[PDB]
């Protein structure tokens, strides 16, 4: 009862690209670029596709940095999110109907307007750590329970 997703962070030496979700689910929060993995696609190829489709960037190399399971109490399906990083991109971000991209300096990451779990694992991603996490939510705002650990192998 777990569904595969990817989440990709475009991370350069002193800045990160985030996209504000403009409409629909999770609207009003900044996030990386993510989506469902397709039948017949590897997780990595899904991550590349989601990044390119949502941001307009071309990614040349991607690195897996974490895996986070999300549970919403009462909802049967878990989200098994595979998190990736890249700093080897081409092109410029494209604003769309769905997504407004902005670059952020690392000291100005907008955690108050992100999913609350990000406050826990983003610092690990920024420090080039790898991790395994689990977050149990009640609705979209409240973390009931979590675990997070650093790993050498995702
Ligand atoms: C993985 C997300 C995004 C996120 C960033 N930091 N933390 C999170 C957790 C959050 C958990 C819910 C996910 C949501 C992604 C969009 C999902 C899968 C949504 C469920 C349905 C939808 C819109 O497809």
């Amino acid at each position: 009862a777990s569904r595969l997703y990817t989440l990709v962070l475009v991370l350069q030496p002193q800045r990160v690209l985030l996209g504000m979700k403009k409409r629909g689910f999770g609207a009003g929060r900044w996030n990386g670029f993510g989506g469902k993995v397709q039948e017949g696609e590897t997780i990595e190829d899904g991550a590349r596709r989601e990044l390119q489709e949502e941001s307009g960037l071309t990614v040349d190399a991607l690195h897996k940095v974490g895996q986070i399971v999300f549970e919403f109490v009462g909802e049967p399906e878990l989200m098994d999110v595979h998190v990736f990083c890249t700093d080897s991109i081409q092109g410029t971000p494209v604003e769309s109907d769905e997504m407004r991209p902005c670059w952020f300096q690392l000291d100005q990451i907008p955690f108050k307007d992100m999913w609350p779990d990000d406050s826990y694992w983003f610092p690990l991603l920024l420090q080039k750590k790898k991790f395994h996490g689990y977050f149990k939510f009640q609705g979209q705002d409240t973390i009931l329970d979590y675990t997070l650990r650093e790993v050498d192998t995702v």
